[PDB]
C-alpha cells in the first residue's frame, strides 16, 4: 500500500515534469514530505496543480491509466488504479502559482520537500492549514478522523502557534464576509 502510494506519487510527478507542468504536493502527503518522513497512508493523494494545464493533466491520468472520474468547481477527481487524486487548481496570478481563496505563499517554488528521496515542490505549511480550518469549518473536528486530525496538528507545530492562530483568525474574517455577502444578496 505504502509504497505504491508512493510509486504513483513518484510516476504522477515524473509525467508532470514530462509535461513541464509544475506539481505542488498538498495535504498529509506534503506534511510528510516537509518532515521528510511518510508517517502516514493516505487513500486520497492531493496534488496542486496549475488549472490552465487541465488538459495535459487529462493526459497524464491517461498515462498512468487512470479515469478522471469528475470535475468539480474546485478541482478535479481522478481515480488511478487502486488509489484516487484529488488535484487542486493552482492559479497563476501576479506571476505566481496560487491556492484557490489562499493566502500568497500558498504554493513556494522551492523545492519544500522530499518523497522517496526524491526532492517534490510541496504547499506551505500556511496552504496546508488553510485547507484543513477551510474543512474545518465544513465538518467539526469530533467528527475528523485521527489521521485528519493528527497532520493539522504536525503543521500547527511545525509553523508555529502564533502563525497558525493568524490564519484562523484571517479566514474566520474571510467566512464571516462571505456570509454577509450571501446574506446581503
Amino acid at each position: 500500500m505504502d509504497t505504491t502510494q508512493v510509486t504513483l506519487i513518484h510516476k504522477i510527478l515524473a509525467a508532470a515534469d514530462e509535461r513541464n507542468l509544475p506539481l505542488w504536493i498538498g495535504g498529509g502527503w506534503a506534511i510528510d514530505a516537509r518532515l521528510g518522513r511518510v508517517t502516514r497512508k493516505h487513500d486520497d493523494i492531493d496534488l496542486t496543480f496549475p488549472g490552465e494545464r487541465r488538459g495535459e493533466l487529462e493526459a497524464i491520468v491517461e498515462m498512468l491509466g487512470g479515469r478522471v472520474m469528475e470535475e468539480l468547481d474546485y478541482g478535479f477527481l481522478a481515480e488511478i488504479g487502486d488509489e484516487l487524486l484529488d488535484c487542486e487548481p493552482a492559479w497563476w496570478a501576479d506571476e505566481a502559482y496560487e491556492i484557490a481563496e489562499a493566502p500568497q505563499g500558498s504554493c513556494p517554488e522551492a523545492a519544500e520537500g522530499v518523497i522517496a528521496g526524491r526532492p517534490v515542490r510541496c504547499n506551505s505549511w500556511e496552504a496546508i492549514i488553510w485547507d484543513y480550518f477551510y474543512y474545518a469549518d465544513e465538518v467539526p473536528p469530533v467528527d475528523w478522523p485521527t489521521k485528519h486530525i493528527e497532520s493539522y496538528r504536525l503543521a500547527c507545530t511545525s509553523l508555529g502557534a502564533e502563525k497558525v492562530e493568524v490564519l484562523r483568525a484571517a479566514f474566520r474574517s474571510r467566512y464571516a464576509a462571505l456570509e454577509h455577502h450571501h446574506h446581503h444578496h
